[PDB]
């Protein structure tokens, strides 16, 4: 049933990622949100974080910050919610960060500064959030991949950002 | 040849500047890869030089410097206006520079750097004022739609409207 609303969502979301149209991917995400918000229930969650993991993907190898912001935007408020009514939220952390994780794997390669400091701030809020050694650890894994892609690319910028963030993710826990 | 090496050993300096950022040591290599193709005058020269110039602004692109993925663009003009002043047919160099201006504004696009974007469109434009033919003004519009809907796919209205300018005087400009 709502499985259904998020599935004609998902179809609008992922066409308007592909043709760029920012105002539409933000729609579509925000309806995503409210379907999940709505329901309450675990599995409405999981499947709104898929059409943001898909969105977040097609943002990224496009090069469009303002639909990543957006797409990690609601990752991040469906990681807060399910920490309030969910009871075992360790499953849709691991979705929100494998999200974030194709986002800043995708935004190191191509040099997109401005994409990897995003997901590499939301890593952090996720991580904050959750506060559980699994959450931590993946987030680190995050820091790691994209300090190692930037390295490797002689990024700086994006080494120097990894470094901050790795840091303050020590000193959260 | 020997100025296939002689140039190779331009672009390691030149690509090591574009990871450090050094801006000014890529202009000054590329300039270098210009002239190492000037005092050859034959046309495989040139085109290994447009070859340094488009691995060199792929390095500084995804290193994250703007500013020498720009000088990177200007030293592929140089090459067409010295191009179009010896080769006999340089329509091969021609066509060589403006799908290298396209997958450097490609990468650039993906990378956010709308700046360098901007230049390239310049570049794709003075490219065919600078080559005079119908073929290279058709090479030239379609580096420019390319753009465009990569900008477009990117959400960057600045691009596409900086497209949309250069397009037109492409067009009048012919």
């Amino acid at each position: 049933d709502e499985r259904r609303e998020l599935e004609k969502v998902a179809r609008k979301a992922i066409e308007a990622a592909r043709e760029g149209n920012t105002d539409e991917v933000r729609e579509q995400l925000q309806r995503a949100l409210e379907i999940a918000r709505e329901s309450g229930s675990e599995e409405a969650f999981k499947l709104a974080l898929e059409v943001v993991r898909r969105v977040a993907e097609v943002a990224a190898r496009a090069g469009n910050v303002e639909a990543v912001k957006e797409a990690l935007r609601v990752a991040l408020e469906i990681v807060k919610e399910a920490m309030e009514l969910i009871k075992d939220p360790e499953a849709i952390v691991r979705l929100a960060l494998e999200a974030v994780r194709v986002v800043a794997e995708v935004a190191a390669r191509a040099g997109a500064v401005e994409a990897v400091k995003v997901a590499l701030r939301v890593a952090l809020e996720i991580a904050k959030i959750a506060g559980t050694e699994e959450a931590v650890r993946l987030a680190l894994e995050v820091v790691k991949r994209v300090s190692d892609i930037a390295k490797k690319a002689g990024n700086e910028d994006a080494v120097k950002e990894a470094e901050e963030v790795r840091k303050k993710i020590e000193e959260e826990s």
